């Protein structure tokens, strides 16, 4: 299942959370343009608690069309991460309109 990570006027953000071994969370993140204009530039920033280990695979692009579903991607895990809640800090920024924009937040990870 899809969690909610944020959705704004031009961007909406899920992370796909599930847990693998009683350490490792797999996490990867799904960014869908709510514009019908194209966001481009798009860089996407996590971070978690000290004690945990984040370890992403590469974003898949950084630009997608106009109203793209799940246009941008990113695979990854946090290792030191048991199943004894999980905060998450993110940034975004991207072009769209030929403005710049920027989201963020800290967010809670479901227990998985």
């Amino acid at each position: 299942a899809r969690t909610l990570v944020n959705q704004s006027p031009n961007l909406k953000i899920e992370f796909e959370i599930s847990r693998e071994s009683n350490s490792v969370i797999r996490i990867k993140s799904f960014f869908t343009n709510l514009s019908s204009s194209p966001i481009s530039n798009l860089v996407f920033l996590l971070a978690v608690p000290k004690s945990m280990s984040l370890k992403l695979q590469p974003q898949s692009s950084n630009f997608m069309i106009g109203n793209a579903k799940d246009g941008i991607s990113q695979e990854g895990t946090i290792e030191n991460a048991p199943a004894n809640a999980l905060k998450v800090k993110w940034k975004v920024n991207y072009s769209v309109n030929s403005t710049q924009a920027e989201e963020t937040a800290v967010f809670t990870l479901p227990n998985v």
